[PDB]
């Protein structure tokens, strides 16, 4: 049969898949640098890939330049993701449309068109966003701040994660950097989590992405932890036979 | 006869001159060791005849500053050193010397003066927090950006995030979700900064007690004071710790 590599395209990172069938996930991984990432895919050529979508933040050139390659790698047509004023029943909040971040513009609306209720979409990535969509599919608008990565490489794995052991105050620089940066982290969390509660109410549908949701999964126990939402969001936007 | 006192942080160098004991008669933020040698010819006159300074820098650089004010004043210049104590508070790092010497002097002054235990958040280009027992011990603190860095980070993320400073302004009118580019990123970042704060204050009632006191400092300490009506508010803690440090 044929499968689909589907691609979320970031300004400092690219994330790709191959499903087979609907949505079932065979391979998968995260580049680097576009030279990573033809390193990568070079080595699933194997795999009966015939179609091709993607979402990227990228310069309108920088995309066609990748889209080259791809196309040379697979026998594919590849779809890109386009800015929408609307999309599967959900209203775009931008005074300008255009200006809302692709990525966040497809989770967003692949959360509503998944919970039919209003929904809190945090991701939490290099950077962070977060976006507020009322019950009848309206976007509000949204937040952008850093995530742990830009904080870090600022003020500066397995060792890190030793320093988060604890969130008590640091009694040494790595301490006191890492567990800062959470607890801005978490406290930004709790912030959106309030704000959603005064304009969504209460029992509002939370849906966490990004490769830090981890950290921060713990301060909201109803919240739903997609890795590949962006991705559930790129199907609307580019279906595919 | 008045004294000179400087705090020469990784950027800017903050100043001020002082008669008698404390009171303040003129200052400012000099963005380089130019910007204030100059600085402190504008509005000149002032006859002082003392100085002492604490700094983060380079034990090279402090003597650079050091060189053109020795020159500049009759005064044999006093340097705060780091401790491992200070006027009963004990230094809470396993390494004191590790512990930023600004971050040190305003925490010591916070408990010089409340005697109690306190919660020490200084709101700049950097934000810091440091938490001390009522017994004057350290318990240590927490790094991490403020509004400028979380700016200069996302900028330098992707170009896709620029305004002007009026647009900046503008947005922060409002908390509300952000419908331009200027209002989620303005918003977003002040959300985080006045979401640290909340954790903090959450931390210290957890291992001070809801009794301690709060101190506020740094120039971005309006942004977040609503949040803690009774936090005090001290735009000159670290220089309440200089003086400790350096007695004159």
């Amino acid at each position: 049969a044929s499968m689909i590599l589907e691609l979320d395209c970031g300004n400092s990172l690219i994330k790709w898949r191959v499903i087979e069938g609907a949505a079932r996930s065979v391979a998968g991984g995260l580049a680097e640098s576009d030279d990573a990432l033809v390193e990568q895919l070079t080595s699933q050529q194997a795999l009966p890939v015939r179609a091709c979508r993607l979402v990227s933040v990228r310069s309108e050139q920088e995309t066609s330049q990748l889209v080259a390659r791809l196309e040379q790698l697979f026998p594919v047509s590849a779809l890109v993701a386009s800015s929408g004023k609307q999309l599967a029943g959900v209203r775009n909040g931008y005074l300008d449309y255009q200006r809302l971040g692709l990525d966040r513009w497809l989770a967003l609306v692949a959360a509503h068109h998944l919970a039919k209720k209003a929904c809190l979409v945090i991701d939490l990535g290099t950077a962070v966003t977060s976006d507020l969509v009322a019950a009848d599919g309206v976007h509000l608008g949204g937040y952008i701040c850093p995530g742990m990565t830009l904080m870090r490489s600022q003020l500066r794995d397995a060792e890190a994660r030793r320093a988060l052991a604890s969130l008590q105050p640091g009694q040494a620089t790595a301490e006191a950097v890492e567990r800062g940066c959470l607890l801005m982290l978490r406290g930004f969390v709790r912030e959106q989590y309030a704000m959603a509660c005064e304009l969504l109410g209460p029992d509002c549908e939370i849906f966490l992405t990004g490769g830090d949701a981890e950290l921060v999964r713990d301060e909201l126990a109803g919240a739903r932890i997609m890795p590949d939402l962006v991705f559930v969001g790129l199907a609307l936007a580019c279906p595919i036979e």
